[PDB]
Order: C-alpha cells, then structure tokens, then sequence
C-alpha cells in the first residue's frame, strides 16, 4: 500500500 | 482477526 | 504506537 | 518451519 | 537477542 | 539479503 499490511492464512503474507 | 496486528508488549506479539 | 505499523521503502520499518 | 522466516519476494512472504 | 527472532505458534511472537 | 533480517531499537528495522 508504502505501507505493510500483514494477513495469515500457514503463511503470513506482508502486502505492500 | 485472518489480518495480521503486531504490538510492541519487551515482545513483539502479533495478533489474528 | 503499543501497536505496530509497518512501512517499507531498501528496508522495513516498523513504527510503535 | 513454527520458526517464522521471512522473504522479501514486492510482498513479504513469512514463511514457517 | 537486538535481533528480533520471529516465532509462530495462533499467535506470532518476536522475541528480542 | 531476500531473505529479510528483523533488528529492535524506538523502531523496528528490517534489512534484506
């Protein structure tokens, strides 16, 4: 987004 | 929450 | 923040 | 692996 | 450790 | 490194 924002689902994804 | 949260507790600890 | 905020520019910078 | 890895592939896959 | 050294068990824990 | 490497300091720096 820069900004991190950060999902788990396990891997955790950081999208930008 | 799944969104990942993270606070600074020191430990990191991230929270769903 | 204490919340963490995550911004990335290189390296990550997490900001309480 | 959990021990948490993390790539920077941009996103930012944390792997275990 | 200062490093911080990412675990997940849930919950993620950066312990330094 | 890309691998990413997570150091505490406040601010959290993240160096690939």
């Amino acid at each position: 987004v820069a900004k991190l924002v950060f999902f788990a689902q396990a891997a955790i994804i950081g999208l930008m």
